[PDB]
């Protein structure tokens, strides 16, 4: 039970990175072809 | 006590990682802010 | 008990460093971005 609630909560936090980690990234390449895009 | 202590190195370890993450989004934050301004 | 307890302390381990590694990437990408934008305004 420990062990499932804090299971349960590791993929939670997981997943919460996750997402907030993937949008980071998308608007970091969304600036980069901007620049890239200006520079051409 | 053994799931008590990973329990809080967990949440310690997150916080810490919280806060940088934050930092990194808002340096994105005003890099979009500007480009905006740019094409304006 | 215990091999559960371990299994997930590698786990958090294991996952806190590809996370490391992943933003260590983007920290790198966001100064990149934000020399050139100095280098542009300059």
């Amino acid at each position: 039970d420990k062990w499932a609630s804090l299971w349960n909560w590791f993929n939670i936090t997981n997943w919460l990175w996750y997402i907030k980690i993937e949008e980071l990234k998308s608007k970091i390449k969304r600036i980069e072809n901007e620049i890239k895009r200006i520079k051409k």
